[PDB]
């Protein structure tokens, strides 16, 4: 399909990809795009299919078809990116580093999905391997509750008034999500690019632990985790963290540039 995709900046530091979650898109990144490329990267930035202005069943797509996407954005800049991705977007950006290990100079990984909620039940997950093949196209509710994405008021008004914004799932990618969490953590070895992963303490969206322990299982060296004590799912806009949140992140990629 034909995907909504944009350039910002300049690349002298090199290239950022941008990889988005589930239900949002690449626009809600404006602060951190504009960061990037006041530091001298160049993002590339895409709206998953059925997602943000990209086309397509809203919800409906897969790990796998993401990081064939970060393929096509690779072939096309013609040299190794940094990824940087967010929940959904954390999970398919280590998956990235872990089956296409040569292809980039690093990872970074906000909030990435790699253990399950408490709030999701154990049958749902099982649910999610019959419904991907039987009605892949089905689409379902997400079950995320805005209020535990921030402690910004504000920002999870902002979440819930986007009208890019959908709690779409399909079966299809449902079965994605929880399959390649287990794979996240038993191909952790394949990661050779430095890795930077970025965990909200009280986030029980993605739970922290998820994160630590992908961090103990990698055998890069140049590993990192941080940790933003009392933060939600959503570090961005916290009311705390906001800004060192940014500024970890800016400075990472410019001391690995
Ligand atoms: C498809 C069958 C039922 C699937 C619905 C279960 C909800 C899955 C929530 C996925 C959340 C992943 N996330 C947002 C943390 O990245």
């Amino acid at each position: 399909m034909e995907l909504y995709r944009a350039k910002f900046g300049t690349p002298e530091r090199g290239w950022v990809v941008l990889v988005h979650g589930l239900g949002e898109h690449s626009g809600r990144y404006g602060k951190l795009i504009e960061l990037l490329n006041g530091a001298g990267f160049g993002v590339y930035a895409f709206d998953w299919p059925g997602h943000g202005k990209s086309p397509g069943k809203r919800g409906h797509t897969s790990v796998e078809e993401a990081m064939k996407i970060i393929d096509s954005i690779i072939e096309e800049l013609g040299e190794k990116p940094f990824l940087f991705g967010h929940s959904l977007g954390g999970l398919t950006v280590i998956r990235y580093a872990e089956t296409r290990p040569d292809k980039i100079m690093g990872v970074v990984a906000s909030s990435p999905a790699l253990a399950k909620s408490p709030k999701t039940p154990s049958f749902m997950v099982a649910l999610a391997k019959v419904l991907g093949r039987i009605t892949p196209g089905l689409s379902l509710s997400n079950g995320l509750d805005p209020k535990l994405l921030s402690r910004n008021p504000d920002a999870v008004k902002r979440y819930i008034e986007d009208p890019l914004v959908h709690d779409r799932i399909s079966g299809k990618l449902g079965m994605s999500v929880f399959d390649n969490m287990e794979r996240a953590h038993k191909e952790a070895e394949r990661i050779k690019a430095p890795v930077l992963l970025l965990v909200g303490t009280a986030d029980i969206i993605t739970p922290p632990e998820g994160s630590r322990r992908l961090f103990e299982e990698l055998k890069v060296k140049d590993k990192t985790i941080m940790e933003f004590k009392g933060a939600y799912h959503e570090i961005f806009e916290d009311p705390e963290w906001g800004e060192e949140f940014h500024r970890a992140i800016v400075e990472w990629l410019v001391s690995h540039s």
